[PDB]
């Protein structure tokens, strides 16, 4: 996160850190708890990943230093990538992780509500991007979970900023015109959380952008409201 500030412990209890153990253990992506065995993240995170056996999901973490060999994690039973996904820049950048065990909800870890289908026509004014990603393009994974308040940008305005790309209604953009506060390397897959009527909703999934927090280059996020039916399909399967 560029221009972010340290989060407070328990502030974003749906935020998870997805680690890989291959070749060595490190933070790979962000993610969000959406159900007791479900993590919503970005499909592009799994480019290297041939097996869910190398993945570890850590919830209730503020600092990456809390993670050692003796730290409990959730194993991943299955990786479900949207079957229309080709690349982040073309959309469908959404994946689900089915966990091997159930997340026990508490003050450190709980799910975030998905947006309501009716609420597709609501103006979100209190949106925050969180993650352990870089603070600048040439940097490193941050110890403490960072947060940044970011304004949503209309599809029309986002399309003006990305000549040569196709910004679809399945994408949602966010960022200040002058730049400065945005997602960066390592924030991918994490949430874009917006508070509406005192309830937090998972409005976006950090997906892609041209550089980090550049002037007139908003962050591009998967528009979660456009995928509620797909998420229910995969999580409510009979
Ligand atoms: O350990 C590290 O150093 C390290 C760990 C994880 C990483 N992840 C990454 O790079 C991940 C990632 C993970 C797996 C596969 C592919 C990629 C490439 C994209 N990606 C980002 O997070 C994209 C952020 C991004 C998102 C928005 Cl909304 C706006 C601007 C962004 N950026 C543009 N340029 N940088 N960020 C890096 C570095």
């Amino acid at each position: 996160i560029v221009g972010g500030t340290a989060s407070v412990r328990g502030e974003w209890p749906w935020q998870v850190t997805l680690h890989t153990t291959s070749p060595t253990q490190r933070h790979l992506c962000g993610g969000s708890i959406i159900g007791n065995q479900w993590i919503l993240t970005a499909a592009h995170c799994f480019y290297g990943v041939e097996s869910p056996k190398i993945l570890r999901v850590y919830s209730g973490i503020l600092n990456q230093s809390e993670i050692k060999e003796d730290t409990s994690f959730f194993g991943v039973q299955e990786i479900i990538i949207h079957d229309q996904y080709k690349m982040a820049e073309s959309g469908y950048d959404i994946a689900l992780l089915k966990l091997e065990t159930t997340v026990g909800y508490g003050d450190s870890q709980r799910p975030i509500c998905l947006p309501s289908k009716g609420d597709r026509n609501v103006i979100y004014t209190d949106c925050w991007v969180t993650g352990w990603g870089y603070r600048k393009l040439r940097d490193k994974i941050q110890n403490t979970l960072q947060k940044a308040k970011i304004p949503l940008v209309t599809n029309e305005e986002c399309q003006k900023r990305y000549r040569g790309h196709k910004i679809t209604h399945k994408m949602i953009c966010a960022g200040y015109r002058e730049g400065g506060k945005d997602a960066c390397k390592g924030d991918s897959g994490g949430p874009l959380s917006c508070k509406h009527n005192e309830v937090w909703h998972l409005v976006g999934i950090t997906s892609w952008g041209e550089g980090c927090a550049q002037r007139e280059r908003p962050g591009v996020y998967t528009n979660v409201v456009e995928y509620v039916d797909w998420i229910l399909e995969k999580t409510q399967a009979v």
